[PDB]
C-alpha cells in the first residue's frame, strides 16, 4: 500500500524540526547512522 501501514511522521519530525545524528537519536528512538539509513532512502 501507500499511506496504509507505514510510518513517515517519526522521522519527519526528528529532521525537519533542527536535530543532528545523536541529538536526532535522544529525540527518537533510533541511533544515528541507523537515522541516515532512512534519510538515504528518501522514502
Amino acid at each position: 500500500g501507500r499511506k496504509r501501514k507505514i510510518d513517515r511522521d517519526a522521522v519527519l519530525n526528528m529532521w525537519q524540526q533542527g536535530l543532528g545524528a545523536s541529538h536526532i537519536s535522544k529525540t527518537m528512538n533510533i541511533a544515528r547512522s541507523t537515522v541516515y539509513k532512512v534519510i538515504n532512502e528518501s522514502n
